């Protein structure tokens, strides 16, 4: 029953094997803090955090972060705590600040659990359809792939479909159609798409056209908690949630959102967003009590070099984890300026 002793702040980066291309930004680079916080029996816990460089993407920053941890820390420094419930009501004033609160709990979830060895289900995204592309999705054989949409789709969706393994079909329409685009929506209800995430920017669009006409839908960016969600799903007929740890503010969220979705009818899928290996372990962890294959991407896909190497290896259509061991030479320090 412990008290909180250190606190190191770390920065990584690694090339993206291909560049990223955003609305507002492209990437090049994933940036990313790390945390180290040490108790008073000299045990070092790591916390990865989603945060970016700059506020592209959400409010909160990699330096906006480290601000809000560094004065968590002063506060919260040479308190005893009991519990991991304990523990984790000395984050509730940070609420407000999920991606925050989600590195810490990252870390205080490793002072008080196991951390099991397991297999998740491989769910592939297609960046965009290509010959090298597809005889990659031919070696990997993914139970689950999922397209972004592109006015293209229809198409898109068989060529996707010439592969000679079944999969699920997932599309992502990342809050882009209209009332434009109803008919391939209802076309689409013919296609066995598993389900389509955030069709519409307004939600409310939803009940003009009468439910059972197109595919599942699903919440992703309207995810924001467990309230909003349950909201939604009363008031619509969305069938799917996907959870994401930094958007619900840490893993003790998304486990909790789990279960009360689990009696509530809705599926379940959990999802992490350029990852490094640390982050990924913890989401992929949460992935296997999903109902459908994670936004869980292997090792290897994005980066070259990790600072928890192999977690998220690719064998037989399923990515492997075993608890995750910090490469404490691949971190630099936050505050000094360094080669890599």
């Amino acid at each position: 029953s412990l008290k909180l002793t250190a606190l190191h702040f770390y920065k990584y980066s690694e090339p993206f094997k291909s560049q990223i291309v955003t609305p507002k930004v492209t990437l090049t680079h994933r940036d990313c803090l790390f945390i180290e916080l040490i108790d008073d029996k000299g045990n070092a816990y790591f916390g990865e955090c989603n945060a970016f460089q700059t506020d592209w993407y959400d409010h909160e920053t990699i330096a906006s972060v480290k601000h809000v941890i560094e004065q968590w820390f002063e506060d919260n420094r040479n308190k005893s705590f009991e519990t991991y419930e304990a523990a984790l009501k000395l984050v509730d004033s940070l609420e407000n600040t999920p991606a925050a609160r989600a590195t810490i709990v990252m870390a205080l979830y490793q002072m008080f659990h196991v951390l099991p060895s397991f297999s998740v289900a491989y769910g592939a995204t297609a960046s965009g359809l290509s010959n090298k592309q597809l005889e990659s999705l031919k070696a990997t054989k993914p139970t689950r792939i999922k397209l972004k949409w592109t006015p293209q789709i229809m198409h898109q969706i068989r060529v996707l479909r010439e592969l000679d393994f079944h999969f699920q079909l997932v599309i992502d329409a990342n809050e882009s159609l209209d009332r434009q685009d109803f008919t391939q929506l209802q076309l689409l209800a013919r296609e066995q798409v598993l389900y389509i995430e955030e069709p519409f920017k307004d939600i409310s669009m939803l009940d003009e056209v009468a439910d059972g006409t197109i595919p599942p839908i699903a919440l992703d960016e309207k995810a924001t908690s467990l309230l909003d969600i349950i909201n939604l799903i009363e008031l619509y007929n969305v069938k799917v949630v996907v959870l994401k740890p930094f958007r619900l503010g840490g893993i003790d969220k998304v486990q909790t959102a789990i279960d009360t979705l689990k009696s509530h009818g809705a599926k379940v899928v959990i999802g992490g967003m350029y990852e490094y290996g640390l982050s990924r372990y913890f989401t992929a962890m949460l992935a296997r009590k999903g109902d459908y294959p994670g936004d869980v991407t292997p090792a290897g896909y994005y980066f070259e070099q990790d600072v928890v190497a192999h977690s998220g290896i690719l064998k037989e259509g399923r990515l492997e984890f075993r608890p995750p061991l910090v490469d404490i030479t691949q971190l630099q320090p936050y505050e000094g300026h360094h080669h890599h």
